[PDB]
């Protein structure tokens, strides 16, 4: 993870994490017993998603306010598998549109 973030972009580093999580449900399901699958999926969240998460989150303005609609929600995925990763892309969100509210409705006579 740590090495994802510094060489992909915010785009790619979705691409790749989703396709790993995938590539761990796969590893764990052809070596381990169940009752092991949830923690390993949940400690690759925590290190590949959580533990970068101010990456994710500094990229998180760029995506949202050119609308790239595929990075959105590949974004949209992977922060709401962590607790605290859906609070500042709805932030931006949340300023994105008041900027756009407010540019829109100042310019009135």
């Amino acid at each position: 993870a740590s090495n994802l973030l510094q060489e992909s972009n915010c785009s790619q580093y979705m691409e790749k994490v989703l396709g790993r999580l995938k590539d761990e449900e796969i590893r764990c399901r052809k070596y381990l017993h169940p009752s092991s699958y949830t923690k390993v999926i949940h400690e690759c969240q925590q290190r590949m998603v959580a533990d970068h998460l101010q990456f994710l989150h500094a990229e998180c303005h760029n995506i949202i306010r050119q609308e790239k609609k595929n990075d959105m929600a590949n974004m949209y995925v992977l922060l709401r598998a962590v607790s605290t990763g859906l609070p500042h892309m709805i932030q931006e969100l949340q300023n994105h549109i008041h900027d756009e509210g407010l540019r829109a409705t100042s310019n009135l006579t």
